[PDB]
C-alpha cells in the first residue's frame, strides 16, 4: 500500500509549500541561496511559494502522494522538455545541464512523518512513467540517492563544483530511449 | 587476428593523415566546414596535418591499427580529460559536450582495403580500456554506429542540430563509474 501519486491542484498548494519547507528547512543545499538567520524558514517559504505559482504550476509538473488517510505526504517539482526576489535574496538565476531536451526533476520532498513509507520511491516511479522515451536530469545530493536513481536507469555525468558549500551534487542522466532503426 | 592497436610515432603521421583523408574526402561532416570544390582533397589534408601537429600529438592520443602485413590500415584521434586556418577556411572553433571531465572520441578512420576486418572495433577496445573508470563523448553520424556504441556502455544524449548539413549526429555518453560508497 505504497501512496498514491496524481497532480496537485490548487487547492493543495499551501500543505505542498508546508511540505518542502519542512523536508529543506535546514538542507545546505537551499541555504545557501538564503541570507541566514532566516527565523522560521520565512525567506525559504516564499522562495517555494514563488517558484510553485510561477514556474511550476504555470509550465511545469507538481506531483502529490498522499497515505491512506488523504494527506499529502510527499512531492515532486518537474520541468518539462524545452522584485519579490530583493525580499527573498536581498538575485539569483542551467549551466550544466546536457544540451539536450529532458526533463529535470528539481526536488523531491517526504513528510518527516512519513520518512520510510516509499513516497520518494512513489513519486520518482509517477514522473519516470510520465517521462517515458523522453530523457531526465537531476542532481543527488549524496551517494545513496545516487545509488537509488541509478538502479532507476539514471547514469552519472559527474559532480557539479560547490562553493561554499556541502557535498558536492551528482548529476545524472535517464536516456532517452535509442532510435529504433 | 584482429589488428594490433598502439600508440602513433612521430614517422607514422604522413600515413595517418592519408588514413583520415581517404576515410573522409567524401564526408559531409568534413565537407561542410571546408570550402568547395577541394581538389585533391588538399585543404582537408592540410586540416589533418594541423588538428595532429597542433592538438591530437601535443595534448591528446593517436592510436594505430596494423594489419599482419604491418601497415596501418586505421587510426582514432581523443582528447583527454581537462593563420593556417585562413588557409583551409579562408574561421572555426565544444558546446554540446557536458560540462563535466570525459574523453572525446574525435574520429575514427579505417583505410578503405581493410573495410570489414574489425578495425574500428579495436580502435574503440583499447581507447576504452584506457579511459577505464573515467567518462568517454563522441557524436555517432549513423543509428548503425549509435547501435555498435550503445553495446560499448554508451547511452544517448541527444541529436545535435545541424544547419546546411546532413544526418544529425546524435551525442552519446559513457558515463565515469559510479562512487564505489
Amino acid at each position: 500500500m505504497s501512496p498514491t501519486v496524481l497532480p496537485a491542484t490548487q487547492a493543495d498548494f499551501p500543505k505542498i509549500v508546508d511540505v518542502l519547507v519542512e523536508a529543506f528547512a535546514n538542507d545546505p543545499t537551499f541555504l545557501r541561496w538564503i541570507p541566514q538567520p532566516d527565523p522560521g524558514s520565512a525567506k525559504l517559504r516564499a522562495l517555494f511559494e514563488l517558484q510553485i505559482e510561477k514556474q511550476y504550476a504555470v509550465a511545469g509538473n507538481i506531483d502529490v502522494a498522499r497515505d491512506s488517510e488523504g494527506e499529502i505526504v510527499g512531492v515532486a517539482l518537474w520541468d518539462r522538455p524545452d522584485p519579490r526576489l530583493v525580499s527573498i535574496f536581498g538575485k539569483a538565476a542551467a549551466r550544466f545541464h546536457p544540451k539536450f531536451p529532458h526533463w529535470y526533476l528539481y526536488t523531491v520532498a517526504t513528510s518527516s512523518s512519513a520518512r520510510g513509507t516509499g513516497v520518494g520511491s512513489a513519486l520518482l516511479n509517477h514522473g519516470i512513467a510520465r517521462a517515458g522515451d523522453e530523457a531526465i536530469y537531476l542532481e543527488a545530493t549524496s551517494t545513496r540517492a545516487a545509488q537509488l536513481y541509478n538502479r532507476l536507469g539514471f547514469v552519472p555525468l559527474g559532480y557539479i563544483p560547490s562553493d561554499d558549500d556541502g557535498t558536492p551534487e551528482l548529476a545524472m542522466w535517464k536516456p532517452p530511449a535509442m532510435p529504433t532503426v
